[PDB]
């Protein structure tokens, strides 16, 4: 599809079996979901943007469908106030900018 | 152009006079450039990101051109971790994500 950017692009997302909804961001290098009990291991991380640092867990190899697009990579779970899609998995789905 | 997301999408813009590098980002509603001097006055805003809330400068009708597309809007300054280019002025290139 063509999302425009009128409103804010939120698309429905499947992650750990759960429908959630999430912001593509161009501007994001990683992908971020609210909390989420998620699976068994992880590595600590912290990343930045407008504001400062927030603490995040770093779970790897977690399978991401992204408006029925499968994905597949790295999720970083903690406290973001919006879940965001980041450029890791946009490559993934084929996304592009275009103008 | 039609732009894809293995790296960051930087681009060059001219906004005052002066040549600068922002991202181009799906995930932010407006325009936000690290502290410069622009003409006309400005109000003072708050604006969040992943994280946190920062203090900015808002200026309105400011052009600025975008890889050689012009847009007039508003432009926030202020402690941004990195120049980007917003909602606000990527739909007036006529910016869309495709996939
Ligand atoms: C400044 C740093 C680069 C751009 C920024 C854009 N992210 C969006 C995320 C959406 C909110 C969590 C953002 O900050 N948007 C703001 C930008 C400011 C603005 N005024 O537009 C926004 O729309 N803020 C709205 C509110 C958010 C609404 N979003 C939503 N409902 N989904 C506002 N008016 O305050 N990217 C990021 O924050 C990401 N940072 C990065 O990718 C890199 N970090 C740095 C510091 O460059 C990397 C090295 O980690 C985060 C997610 C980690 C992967």
């Amino acid at each position: 599809p063509q999302i425009t950017l009128w409103k804010r692009p939120l698309v429905t997302i499947r992650i750990g079996g759960q429908l959630k909804e999430a912001l593509l961001d161009t501007g994001a290098d990683d992908t971020v979901i609210e909390e989420l009990n998620l699976p068994g291991c992880w590595k600590p991380k912290l990343i930045g943007g407008i504001x400062g640092f927030i603490k995040v867990r770093q779970y790897d190899q977690i399978p991401v469908e992204i408006a029925g697009h499968k994905a597949i990579g790295t999720v970083l779970v903690g406290p973001t106030p919006v879940n965001i899609i980041g450029r890791n998995l946009l490559t993934q789905i084929g996304a592009t900018l275009n103008f």
